[PDB]
């Protein structure tokens, strides 16, 4: 069902889909071509189903990590932007959208975790992970804790584990080596061990989940937290006086948060590929375009250098980018579902003495490169 002479875009419901529409209206003015933005529930699952049979939308919006699965099944058309369009986005962001050495989507927005702190309790954030244990005792003397984050999820603990050497899969060129996993090196042990210590010296609680670390920061009980752009909305509400800054270093090495890139890909089945290419590169990927979606619902840090510079006037955004420029692009290969599951295990076991650091990581690694 190659609709033809139309544009149909699929975007998640929690995004700036009305702003996106106005861009669509703009397009419709210089072209006569109708745009249509929809936000169907479970679009990330419906896409692969409808597209396998030459259906779905012309363009799909989703975080880049799902795009590798789509591309393996040849659901996404390859893109060919020119060097001069390429130089308009941050370099790092193009590597988020290369599958099998091919460009499969356009990078929109960039997300990464940041260190969020209570300005009131902690007038100056720690620049070191090593210096947090002291801060905790220092702060516990007044009834408050130093830090509180999601420990139940690998996404949240990786920044530290990867700080000194850890990685998921090696990127030596534009391909990921699926047998070269960095969960069992020196660096990962150094970082996981540091984390275990925090739990063992009662500086941290082993069952602290997302909702527990949020409640705590937000009620003013703890002085720091580790969260993303999606979380800001609730703190505003909470009325806390927070700041957002770079992640602490570990052994003098930066924390390595995973990076997620919001991306737009074109259905391999679209008859409208040149139309979509036109709309993306010249209508959406411009200052007036990112601004129109953004006014509807913030995007965070964007990949468009020009607009980034203006957005980065909000220290929360500049910090997100700073963190993403130090982070680890979340690999988009199918093997990643192997890393999650196994890393969630290695960490939980280490944090509850159910297995040492050296035991957990080693069995994690065999599981992954299995
Ligand atoms: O119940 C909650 C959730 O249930 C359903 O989701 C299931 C999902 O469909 C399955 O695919 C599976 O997911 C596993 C996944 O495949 C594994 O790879 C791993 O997940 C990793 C992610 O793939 C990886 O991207 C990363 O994730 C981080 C995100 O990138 C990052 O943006 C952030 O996420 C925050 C969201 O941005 C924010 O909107 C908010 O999320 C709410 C969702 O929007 C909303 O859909 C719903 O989620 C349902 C979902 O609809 C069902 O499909 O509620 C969410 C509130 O929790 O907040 C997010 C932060 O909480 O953060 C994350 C890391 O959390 O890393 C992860 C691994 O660390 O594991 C997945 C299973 O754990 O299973 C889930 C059901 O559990």
């Amino acid at each position: 069902k190659i609709e033809e002479g139309k544009l149909v875009i699929w975007i998640n419901g929690d995004k700036g889909y009305n702003g996106l529409a106005e861009v669509g209206k703009k397009f419709e003015k210089d072209t006569g071509i109708k745009v249509t933005v929809e936000h169907p529930d479970k679009l990330e699952e419906k896409f692969p189903q409808v597209a396998a049979t030459g259906d779905g939308p012309d363009i799909i919006f989703w975080a880049h990590d799902r795009f590798g699965g789509y591309a393996q099944s040849g659901l996404l058309a390859e893109i060919t932007p020119d060097k001069a369009f390429q130089d308009k986005l941050y370099p790092f962001t193009w590597d988020a959208v290369r599958y099998n050495g091919k460009l499969i989507a356009y990078p929109i927005a960039v997300e990464a975790l940041s260190l969020i702190y209570n300005k009131d309790l902690l007038p100056n954030p720690p620049k070191t992970w090593e210096e947090i244990p002291a801060l905790d005792k220092e702060l516990k003397a007044k009834g408050k804790s130093a830090l509180m984050f999601n420990l139940q999820e690998p996404y949240f603990t990786w920044p530290l584990i990867a700080a000194d050497g850890g990685y998921a899969f090696k990127y030596e060129n534009g391909k990921y080596d699926i047998k070269d996993v960095g969960v069992d090196n020196a660096g990962a042990k150094a970082g996981l061990t540091f984390l275990v210590d925090l739990i063992k010296n009662k500086h941290m609680n082993a069952d602290t989940d997302y909702s527990i670390a949020e409640a705590a920061f937000n009620k003013g009980e703890t002085a720091m937290t580790i969260n993303g752009p999606w979380a800001w909305s609730n703190i505003d509400t909470s009325k806390v006086n927070y700041g957002v800054t770079v992640l602490p270093t570990f052994k003098g090495q930066p924390s390595k948060p995973f990076v997620g890139v919001l991306s737009a890909g074109i259905n391999a089945a679209s008859p409208n590929k040149e139309l979509a290419k036109e709309f993306l590169e010249n209508y959406l990927l411009t200052d007036e375009g990112l601004e129109a979606v953004n006014k509807d619902k913030p995007l965070g840090a964007v990949a468009l250098k020009s607009y980034e510079e203006e957005l980065a006037k909000d220290p929360r955004i500049a910090a997100t980018m700073e963190n993403a420029q130090k982070g680890e692009i979340m690999p988009n290969i199918p093997q990643m579902s192997a890393f999650w599951y196994a890393v969630r295990t290695a960490v939980i076991n280490a944090a509850s003495g159910r297995q040492t650091v050296d035991e957990a990581l080693k069995d994690a690694q065999t599981r992954i490169t299995k």
